[PDB]
């Protein structure tokens, strides 16, 4: 790798976190960049720096303190921060990101030390070009943007949303190899309806309720246009917007700028990937299985739609695929004759003629009565109501299905329709379990059963690395499906015949690189990236994969 040419020197250099090498600056670099005497004499390696940093990390006693310490290192030496993270991925990922980052966002205005990222408030709405011009990076390739309205089970956190993009981009870098020189976290501050923040004397954001719908969509459009002018090929990822906004924005912009929404699209993809692999481990394939959803909101229907696309890819007709899926809201079941259904749920309603077979009747047909009459292979929970997967509901399902697949996906752990410990009991260790939130490996009869988590970090970093390596101009449904299918190929339970359904975090870089290949190939096949040989695309993936090592520096004027 060639030298990097850099204008900064002296204490400015030591204080520029992307470029600072601290004690690893060589003797020659210390001479050329006017650093002699500003540092202790010792020249150390990054691995020696990361080892001191790990010793420091271990002296902190709470999660939030570990989080602050990691952000402090990130703000001192970015390469060192990534080296340390790579050495302790399992321990730190939950400190960098969910669930600890949520606490950080709640308390943003109290724990604030310094600024990272770009803040675009309503008052700045006519100067977004000037703001983007203030970013010093020569090139930006991935932006994560939030308005902070819906943070992971905490609601509206106003400008404190910033911690989400920052954490998310650290995962792009650590998991997908996107260089931290090419990422940019952005918060849109259009107000907050959290009255406790509006009333917090320490609040650092715009002290105003959220702007109106018309005001909002004009403001976001100025933002999208400003981002396009400066970085036309950027990948823009939307994160933690309100449900009323998340889908419309995705539809409006997914063909105008290369973009996706991880909460909608990434969550569907990792879940479908898990379902593919689970079904193969239970014997057979997802197209064979019958499926009931508890939770028929926008999120449940979006995941259902992707399962249906996938089972079509496995051999079924659309009619057949949709017939194998049953969606349950508060009331018993979505069917024909149900009044006042919004367009997306209509697509999934059951027709009563197919239900002439059923033993019960009613306007309202309970979940226990749906489970009874379908006899599913897969039960999925997305509603968020606790205990709904009652012992009777589980046994009735195990009463016909030998190797049940059950997935309480509801977040956080408090809102799960059943715990892993419960359902593994109620199925005598026959069930396959994957969760939305992390659980510890379950103990049962001296036997240990690890519980896989449908973590989005299995999907988005590969997506980003694929986009950038192929130069893809948009992110198609088919590119997302290729990510799900590729992820399933790395299932340890299927590969070795034993383990979790999803792969271990030790392998997340390997998975991301494979996903990137598939996503890139799909893009080229669909005509949203230039065609190249498979060997060339692989080489691009390798050339774009940043690892935590220092570059050599040369000084310019």
């Amino acid at each position: 790798q060639r030298s990097l040419y850099i204008p900064y020197a002296g204490p400015v250099l030591l204080e520029f976190p992307l470029l600072n090498k601290g004690s690893a600056f060589s003797m020659e670099e210390r001479r050329n960049f006017n650093l002699l005497g500003l540092l202790p004499e010792v020249v150390e390696t990054i691995e020696e720096q990361a080892e001191r940093a790990w010793i420091q990390y271990q002296g902190f006693k709470t999660e939030i303190d570990k989080h602050i310490y990691l952000r402090n290192i990130q703000d001192t030496n970015e390469t060192l921060f990534y080296r340390l993270v790579n050495n302790h991925l399992d321990e730190m990922m939950p400190v960098i990101y969910t669930p600890t980052v949520g606490a950080a966002c709640e308390r943003f205005s109290e724990i604030y030390r310094r600024s990272r990222g770009v803040f675009i408030s309503y008052q700045n709405r006519h100067n977004m070009d000037d703001i983007l011009q203030n970013v010093p990076n020569h090139n930006i390739k991935v932006i994560v943007v939030t308005d902070g309205e819906r943070i992971l089970g905490l609601g509206d956190q106003g400008i404190g949303g910033m911690g989400i993009p920052i954490g998310k981009l650290s995962l792009y870098t650590a998991c997908g190899g996107i260089s931290p020189a090419y990422t940019l976290p952005v918060v849109l501050d259009v107000g907050t309806n959290n009255q406790q923040l509006l009333n917090d004397p320490l609040y650092m954001g715009w002290r105003n309720p959220r702007i109106t719908d018309d005001e909002y969509y004009e403001f976001v459009d100025e933002f999208i246009q400003a981002v396009k002018q400066r970085w036309p090929d950027v990948l823009l990822q939307f994160e933690d917007f309100a449900q009323k906004n998340a889908m419309p924005l995705l539809n409006r912009y997914r063909n105008e700028i290369c973009s996706f929404n991880d909460d909608i699209q990434g969550t569907a993809a990792v879940t479908v990937g898990t379902l593919i692999a689970a079904s193969r481990a239970a014997g057979g394939q997802l197209s064979e299985k019958k499926i009931v959803f508890r939770g028929a909101g926008s999120a449940g229907c979006g995941i259902a739609e992707m399962i249906i696309s996938q089972t079509q890819r496995e051999g079924l007709s659309e009619e057949a695929a949709r017939q194998k899926v049953f969606m349950v809201d508060r009331f018993g079941l979505l069917t024909d004759k149900m009044p006042n259904l919004l367009p997306f749920q209509t697509k999934l309603v059951q027709k009563r003629e197919n239900l002439s077979d059923w033993d019960t009747d009613s306007d309202v047909l309970s979940l226990l009565d749906v489970v009874r009459n379908v006899k599913p292979d897969i039960l999925i929970g997305v509603s968020g109501c606790t205990g709904l997967f009652t012992e009777e509901i589980i046994r009735e399902m195990h009463k016909h299905c030998p190797r049940p697949i059950v997935m309480p996906l509801s977040n956080p752990t408090s809102r799960v329709e059943a715990t892993p410990q419960d359902i593994i009991a109620w199925t005598e260790g026959n069930a396959l379990v994957a969760t939305g939130s992390p659980f510890n490996p379950v103990v049962w009869k001296d036997k240990i059963y690890p519980i896989a988590q449908c973590n989005n970090a299995f999907i988005f970093p590969g997506i980003g690395l694929g986009v950038i390596a192929s130069g893809a101009s948009r992110i198609t449904d088919e590119m997302l499906m290729s990510a799900s299918e590729t992820l399933a190929q790395y299932s340890p339970l299927v590969l070795n015949g034993e383990g979790m359904v999803l792969p271990e975090l030790k392998d997340i870089q390997k998975v991301s690189r494979a996903i990137a290949f598939a996503v890139g190939k799909m893009a080229q096949q669909q005509g949203v990236a230039v065609k190249t040989s498979a060997e060339a695309l692989q080489q691009a993936i390798d050339d774009n994969f940043w690892q935590a090592e220092y570059r050599d520096y040369r000084r310019t004027s």
